[PDB]
């Protein structure tokens, strides 16, 4: 297997270095081009092993599964410019928020037809090897191609298939997930560090316990109201401090992100179709 | 110290946490723990009794089985508990307190009373040791040797991360790790209620929403970098992301964050200043 | 069994009701007084069939069991009045918010040594026998008071026993839970009719949904969150509605309401002491 | 001799299928659910019978609950309409979806087919449930009387105009999930004032329980039980105060309009 | 004088209790008719729409606003020269009442009012607008019969909306501040009757005294709070919550609504 990236940014590297760290994939066998090849992501991924190179096409050509890591209005001309270098072994993977099955398939079938596509939306904790990853199958991707991606996904994280239309809901919870959290954490470690504790470990605290709860909540069979009620002694510390959480509207401000989060993705895809 | 006796005053949501974190990590086989609590009809009884920890009613049978001895009861039992096993606590035992808010001092003043150079530790720890993934303070007492510390943090060390620090910390260490779990939780159930809004089936919805904030904490674990910068790299320009980031600015998500690991601390130091009256 | 009830209020006809409907007590066992035979309660506990006397030393005398119904700041008064008449048969009941077991055994021990003092907290859906009763024991209330306290309340709604300690907590929970519900159900009917629904069928239909969703948390093993995890559809009217909700910070007004009555259950209690 | 079939075996599904057993009306192998996926061991032990196949519901049943996500409905309608009888009758129980929408699917393959909407909620599974239900055009006088003796087993049952469904909708169907928000909450509250976890969600539902009965069976205005319980200068009134200063009524009110609005919403989708 | 009502809800039995009590006109003078079947005063009753026409002059329509159309067209044909139909409804015009009458019998007597329930102990705020056909006769006798149970005045049809707003919806406003009221009274250790009739008092009395002054409310709540007082603190409370903004939302979203329901009738 060969896999290529079209797009060096973030997402391209995070793939790539979750990828070789599982021992998928030889760095060699990958491919990456970038239309900034000065970036601090090519870079890294020069050091790697990544094979690089300015052209899109030569990706194309080295390459069985194709990610496309490229900014979700550049898809388009990304199309336009390799659509007529797809072949029948390729499997052609966007990882662009928003952009639809329809509008790739679309758009590299007026070169040739049935097109192997699939849609994805993974996270930069890819990186580190606990992404979260959701995938939907298009039109003529064989039932064997989305096995495949979820076998090489799930070595990078989570990753399981959905159907399409929840892939901006999806967007909105895990993929823009992390920036909640990283929020979360430099404001918890604020807040150690008002309380007297030294910055570094105030951070590696707030880190190691947002950490350790969300892999009990993972491996546990109960709600998560019932693992908090199991942190909160009677007239103690923790519910005194959820108290506070709750007069600001906690909860709701969570649930607004995850909202605005998934309303914005539909509303760049909708500038998108016209 | 795959020999070594420990126990627990106390049978509860951390006794059982600790007892199967050490097993789990296999440091501590589970025959060679014993708890003892007042009341046994706790899950987390029944729970320790499948184990294979051994259970009585009786907290001084607990110290002569023990060469560890965790002190894992609510913070306004300690001072009821020194007095009843006191005159039993024996030179080979290290008394490891992880009640909130109670002092090394408050506790080796109960203990000295009955024999001298009482060996105590303060710790403060949190539910997810029972994942092996829990967060870990201690402060050493006038008498814990540095041996004592250091087998301490080589037995808390194999349940998540350990470091000693200073006493004076472990309040302000409890409002940030200790109650951190349950503000993790409470943002997860939020979490999983916002993609239910956006159309996710809960199931679906708690696993991302989990998986997200444990990618994210390892990514900072892992990273040299400042969690802006990490921030920053995440949020596309015009994107969701940043759109999302926005509404959580507007209704203070950092300020009342802040405000959490400050109730919890002050609350922390309040439940000691009512002990010490 | 007899039954007194120092005080015929709100309270004392509401286990009363509740009593005679279970049928543990038939209503010419129960004697209530009051320092003022007019009110509307006094008039419903007669047609009821329960003796009433304006004399709380005939209360004593007819009864086994002496409910202290009054308010509060009343109970000092009462136990120095009838403290001489408390003979070695009676239980002493107090229903009275914040007042401690301590006080009323200081008080009656004055007079006779061995007070039995159950002290409790209850509140009024006893009279349709669902109350939520707690109580605590005295010093010199035998096993068997205590467990004769929890068989009478028991059958007027759920009873434990709890340490004392815990009771000004309760007071805050369910001894102000019925009007933090009949408030939400007023408000619930609200929105029926802001949305179209009859004013008559809105309150029966809301009503209808907190009581069945109570039963349904009574008789269930699961966490609250699951069960409002299952009755939420992916993006449909459940789940917007609870946003709005969560937006308003609807769960934090609770527990505020919960601790400003546990707090001024506390306060009262101060004052009196202070008295 | 009636026979009772669930098209969907989710929340509603079983709770409607438990309740009705422990009613007694209907024997448990009188009743069949199917679904796509499946509750398939707790239906099995309950003694309902199970099948992947809709068209077997259909053939076994006389009373055909619709107990499937709104959009679903018109997929159920077009699969099973050439399967409907005289016999049946069929009541559907999707948010949102009309009767006029349903009939106009089911009139495609046969005239006159008998429907009824209703709008229940999870508590049937107790036999407190609220349900209110709206007959259709061919819905003979018969049938309502039908429908509100077998849900009035399972909880209070009354006809309504169905252009109020919607509205009953934000009140008790999405009502038990705001109760059970509130219960977490002073289950909270009782623990921040030191009470046990158990003991505090017992009191506080105990609390709800008792407090809705009292106003079932009283001739009084709930404004007037609240006055009864607040003695002046104490606890309660204190209480309600620090209610009244966050809007406590307001958001109660904004909830029943907010999932009003939303179950408007998606029948607009599902019209579009 | 001849008094029928359309419909016997509160509107109509606060009406005629009001109208009886004032001695204008006896109780069985009185009919009402409802499809939902007052008795006690002497009123005869109905369930027959077209009864209570033949039996009355003054023809009361105190029916649902979305229910007037149906009414109009179901007595639409027995309406005669004598009567004067006067509409209680919120919102629904004068015009369409005219246009849904006019196909019968032309020219039909048109009066639109805004009233509220306080009638019924004759301290009613009233409005009233005159259709087409009105004679100036009408509108007088109007204002005479309604002045009897309250305050009664002409206006221009285009404010009836707007009073609606105010005192059509007010007394709702009055009995959720009296209910707050009493918790206060509550709250500070009053016993809830006594807050109850002192709220209420003490309202009834301001509201008197500024009918029958001359001064603004201004200068009547500045005679009240004496300097550092006991009132001016209480005032300040109210700002700060922004009191006076919250009663102006309150008839404008009302005025609003009315219009809205209208709009949707008109459609
Ligand atoms: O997700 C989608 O939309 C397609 C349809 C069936 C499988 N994948
Ligand atoms: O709630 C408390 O007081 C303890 C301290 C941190 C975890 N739980
Ligand atoms: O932190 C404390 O209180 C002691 C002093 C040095 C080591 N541990
Ligand atoms: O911000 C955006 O548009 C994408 C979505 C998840 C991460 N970045
Ligand atoms: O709770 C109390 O005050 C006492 C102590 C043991 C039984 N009742
Ligand atoms: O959320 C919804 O759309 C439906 C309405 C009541 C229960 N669930
Ligand atoms: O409620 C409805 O809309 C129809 C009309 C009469 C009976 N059911
Ligand atoms: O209002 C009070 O003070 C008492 C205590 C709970 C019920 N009523
Ligand atoms: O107020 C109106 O609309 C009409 C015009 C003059 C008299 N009545
Ligand atoms: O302002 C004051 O202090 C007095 C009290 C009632 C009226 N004015």
């Amino acid at each position: 297997m060969s896999v290529g990236f079209i797009g060096a940014g973030q997402l391209a590297f995070a793939l790539a270095k979750g990828f070789t760290a599982a021992g998928v994939l030889a760095a060699h066998k990958i491919m990456a081009s970038s239309p900034d090849m000065d970036l601090a992501t090519v870079s890294a991924l020069r050091k790697m092993g990544v094979k690089l190179t300015p052209h899109n096409k030569e990706t194309v050509q080295h390459s069985d599964v194709l990610f496309l890591a490229v900014k979700p209005h550049i898809i388009p001309f990304i199309l336009d410019e390799i659509g007529a270098d797809i072949e029948d072994r390729h499997i052609v993977v966007s990882c662009a928020a928003g952009v639809t099955i329809s509008s790739i398939e679309k758009k590299l079938s007026a070169f040739r037809p049935a097109p192997r596509v699939i849609r994805c939306m993974t996270n930069t904790p890819v990186v580190v090897r606990e992404g979260a990853t959701v995938y939907a199958t298009g039109t003529h991707a064989q039932v064997e191609d989305g096995r495949l991606m979820e076998q090489l996904l799930s070595s990078v994280g989570f990753c399981t298939e959905v159907e399409e239309d929840l892939i901006d809901a999806v967007t909105g919870l895990s993929g823009s997930g992390p920036a909640y959290a990283f929020t979360a954490l430099d404001a918890l470690a604020d807040g150690g560090v008002k309380m007297g504790l030294p910055r570094r470990l105030a951070v590696r605290l707030g880190a190691q316990a947002l950490l350790g709860a969300a892999k009990m909540l993972l491996h546990s069979e109960q709600h998560p109201g019932q693992l908090k009620d199991n942190v909160s002694s009677p007239g103690g510390a923790t519910i005194h401090a959820l108290h506070v959480l709750e007069s600001g509207g906690f909860r709701s401000l969570l649930i607004n992100a995850v909202e605005a989060s998934c309303i914005r993705t539909r509303e760049l895809q909708s500038m998108a179709d016209q």
